């Protein structure tokens, strides 16, 4: 069923001038080859070349065939085969005295070669001395690509009951034409050229002088791949004459498939050659008695209660050991170090803002604890462990509105949030029970692109706003006061703060851009180059932290965290909040009417998390393992409710942080996205670090705040890549002469794409204006109102083929 | 061993190539055409019948074909 | 240099005596901005973003445009001192 094939050629050693036999490749269902090192390349499929098969046919038409000869040694084989070449007049009788000693030479493997020093090709002459070939030589294709433990696996793959074949290829200048001998033994025989304990049954001899369009290594490869096929081997086991082998060879060539060189090769058009090879396979196995070996939606409405949750669990959880193991690369460590700061900074900002906004009812420590716990639990029990949970802006807006309402109506605040959380829990249980997440199907690429573009734009705008605020706090004046106390916060302007902050921001961005581009260059050895390129952000941060550390007298705002795990305002709050009443008892009508804000919070959280999961897990970003919707929603909302029980805030999935995490854990090919490392260790470590951040005061207190602005700008610029609306906006300026070769350029006219882009930009502008309007909480509704626009209004303006080509659901297929 | 339709298809695949048609424009005798056909056939890869999964078998060829196409244009 | 306190009854008529608050960093900011703009316009010259005539016209004037932009930027700032160009009075 499975056989072992060996190929040896007659070459010379670098040690001393001589001739001897050295193997070049091995065949057990696959090709394995070795280079100059003496190491065997990884097995691969064998690829033929035209001249090898053609000249094999030509020499095989006139080959002597000896069937079931009774020999067990090599010298009797040599004698009988050379008598056979004498018999059919394939070689002159005055050559035999050379060819015998041509055969009786040593046959050594790779392990002897390092003491030998290495080998190089040599040619037999009439004298018996090695010589260099006259026709020129070229570097081999298989050794360059594949070569530039194994024997235990060789003996593992080979069944214990098997027989082997050998081919002996060489060049000899004293011959006229190439000759071929093909001998099948009577019984299995052990031969002293093969160190492996397997016996030999078949044997090949391919000799000849040098001729154009003939490469004897390639001819040997053709012979070995001829011997490896199941049906031809069965025929040779049952062969009784030459014409049978001829007919089997013609059947071998008939079911072959040749592809020519082209102009611009691609993989997508090449995948359409699968079924014709299968039909050639079937037609090949049409002639054989033997038989060949090889011959769900994440969102879907199911007729069972709770179907989606069980489906996602059964789909995801079998990958847990791989999720654990895949974290041992250093790129995961770099991504952890990046996302730690990327998630810590906005946490601190929102904590300070919420503490100063709600009279310190909720502060920084609660937010930190919530981020830590809700990251740890989600990374341990989550279906998509590449999401990053954290506080957002609309949640802060809702907290503002609810605090204003509770200040006006005269009720407490931290108590009502408990009932809001209870209603959230009940609502998410009810929704998950009826698998109502299939509605995610209706959200097309339109809304996803609009949302992501708007989010990234707001990110960059807020970053620049922070910088302009810094410039506003310490203006550029001609004189300053210098008996100023800067203990609580910088009072009054300072000389060099405003410009040093800008310098640090530009420096971080510039260094990040210098390392991201060097990662893709070809300047250092590949290993060290990729290792240095994957750690770009931490290296730039460390360099600039040292640069700021060397400067002594200038003031720059630093990172500061609370002292210990304490509540924000210990006068009116506790670690646990009594639902009935903290200071005064809670009314009944509010208990029953708290359902109204819960629905809005649920809509916000659901929309954000599901759109984030849609953006993250598109088919284009080579995501192998499945991603779950119902499980993530249930986990997030239930845990948010349970955290709302303790008075700590609820969280949601973040867009920019998750996209940055996913982009950081991607190994790209020399560009094509080769693969993406999915694991659960990164999120868990990030959550643990965010939790322990309060114990890292001495190290964190030395990181200036202006360095992270460069990282934020870098993040905002990098997250802008995959957006397609951005590409269509860029095409608004180029003349139609330089437009790319994507389908939406060729299929539709230009001034229609421009109309589409204009409509989408108008939608963006309306969303922005509504965001600036004090009616900001009506932002999600308006967003979903873009979905009917795509279903009804656009087909009244455009045509169906334009709409299918422009608003394409898959990126690669359009 | 002759099918006229496939032979014509082979002729069309010859005529669709850049370098072969450039040599046909620069041709002045049969020797140049035969030499260009030899150069074209020297840079093809033949696939034997294999029982491997077809997509993986087809995707293993890509860098081999890339190196061959880099070699041909020299 | 970058210090914690400076003297502000300094006479800068012949030349700035003693350190000044914002000169060292503003000078660096102006240099980096001018360099960045020159490089960006040099790269825009080779891009394919505008009509060819106007694109080449804008790309050929990269250096004077960047110089004018940075000169205006320095002109808007009033209180900070930066060294200027000075030529003799007469032949």
């Amino acid at each position: 069923h499975k056989v072992y094939v060996e190929l040896q050629e007659l070459v010379m050693d670098e040690k001393n001038q001589e001739l001897r036999w050295m193997e070049a490749a091995r065949w057990v269902q696959l090709e394995e080859n070795l280079g100059e090192n003496g190491a065997w390349g990884r097995p691969h499929l064998s690829h033929l070349t035209f001249w090898s098969l053609l000249e094999l046919r030509r020499v095989f038409t006139k080959g002597t065939v000896l069937l079931d000869l009774q020999e067990t040694s090599l010298a009797g084989v040599a004698n009988q085969l050379l008598d056979r070449f004498i018999f059919e007049d394939q070689i002159r009788p005055q050559d035999r005295e050379e060819l015998l000693r041509a055969l009786l030479l040593k046959h050594s493997h790779a392990g002897e070669l390092e003491a030998l020093g290495g080998v190089k090709p040599a040619v037999l002459t009439r004298s018996g001395d090695p010589s260099q070939p006259l026709l020129p030589q070229h570097s081999s294709l298989e050794t360059q690509l594949f070569c530039e433990h194994s024997p235990s696996g060789i003996l593992e793959k080979i069944p214990p009951d098997s027989e082997a074949t050998l081919v002996l290829v060489g060049r000899a200048d004293f011959l006229e034409q190439p000759v071929l001998g093909f001998v099948r033994l009577q019984e299995a025989a052990e031969l002293e050229a093969v160190e492996l304990p397997v016996p030999i049954r078949f044997l090949f001899v391919l000799l000849g002088p040098e001729a154009p369009h003939i490469d004897y290594t390639q001819l040997g490869r053709a012979a070995a791949t001829l011997m490896s096929e199941r049906v031809f081997r069965i025929d040779a086991y049952m062969a009784q004459s030459r014409g049978e082998l001829l007919h089997s060879l013609e059947g071998f060539l008939d079911c072959s498939l040749v592809l020519p060189p082209t102009d611009a090769p691609s993989e997508q058009a090449l995948l359409s050659l699968v079924p014709v090879q299968r039909e050639l396979l079937r037609r090949r196995y049409q002639s054989s008695p033997a038989k060949p070996d090889s011959s769900d939606d994440p969102l879907q409405q199911t007729g069972q209660l709770f179907g989606g949750l069980v489906r996602d669990i059964r789909r995801r959880y079998p990958y847990y050991l791989s999720d654990i193991t895949d974290a041992f690369s250093p790129q995961v460590l770099a991504a952890v170090i990046f996302i730690y700061f990327a998630a810590l900074s906005p946490a601190i900002t929102f904590g300070g803002l919420l503490g100063e906004k709600t009279r310190n009812q909720m502060g920084v420590s609660e937010l930190l604890i919530s981020t830590a716990v809700q990251g740890i639990l989600f990374a341990l029990l989550g279906a998509q462990p590449l999401l990053v949970v954290g506080f957002s802006g609309p949640l802060l807006v809702f907290e503002e509105a609810f605090f204003s309402f509770c200040e006006t109506n005269g009720l407490e605040y931290i108590v009502g949030r408990v009932w809001i959380g209870f209603w959230l829990i009940l609502l998410v249980v009810l929704v998950v029970a009826f698998e109502g997440s299939f509605l995610v199907r209706f959200i097309s690429r339109y809304t996803q692109e609009i949302f992501s573009f708007l989010i990234s734009l707001i990110f960059i705008y807020e970053t620049f706003s922070k910088l302009i605020k810094i410039f506003q706090d310490h203006p550029l004046q001609k004189t300053y006061n210098y008996n100023v106390l800067m203990v609580p916060k910088p009072q009054g302007p300072l000389p060099n703060t405003a410009l040093l902050s800008l310098v640090l921001m530009a420096g971080t961005f510039f260094f990040a851009m210098m390392l991201r581009k060097f990662k893709n260059s070809s300047y250092f050895p590949g290993k060290l180059r990729r290792v240095i390129g994957d750690f770009g952000v931490p290296i730039s941060i460390l360099i600039m932290v040292l640069v700021d550390f060397f400067i002594q007298d200038t003031y720059t705002q630093k990172l500061s965290v609370p002292d210990g795990f304490k509540v924000s305002n210990s006068s009116a709050r506790g670690w646990v909040i009594h639902p009935l009443g903290l200071r005064s008892e809670f009314p009944i009508w509010m208990m029953f009417a708290s359902a109204l804000p819960a629905l809005l919070v649920f809509i916000l959280i659901f929309l954000e998390s599901q759109i984030t999961t849609l953006i993250v897990s598109k088919p284009e970003r080579k995501m192998v393992k499945g991603s779950g919707f119902h499980l993530d929603l249930l986990l997030v909302v239930g845990m948010g409710g349970v955290a709302a029980l303790f008075g700590m805030p609820w969280l949601s999935a973040t867009t920019v942080r998750s996209v940055t995490h996913a982009n950081a854990l991607t190994v790209m090919g020399k560009a094509q996205i080769q693969e993406v490392k999915e694991q659960r260790i990164s999120g868990l470590l990030v959550a643990v670090l965010v939790g322990l951040s309060i114990l890292m005061e001495p190290i964190l207190s030395r990181i200036p705040l202006a360095v992270l602005f460069g990282i934020f700008l870098y993040m905002g610029v990098t997250s802008l890549s995959g957006i397609q609306l951005f590409d269509r906006i860029l095409l608004l300026f180029k003349p139609p002469k330089y437009h790319p070769d994507v389908p939406y350029v060729k299929r539709v006219k230009t001034w229609r794409m421009h109309l589409f882009t204009g409509i989408q930009i108008i939608c963006l502008a309306v969303l922005w204006v509504v965001k600036s309007t004090p009616a900001s909480l009506a932002l999600p509704f308006v967003l979903i109102l873009t979905v009917p626009l795509r279903r009804v209004l656009l087909p009244l303006i455009f045509r169906n083929v334009e709409l299918q080509c422009l608003d394409a659901d898959d990126a690669k297929a359009t």
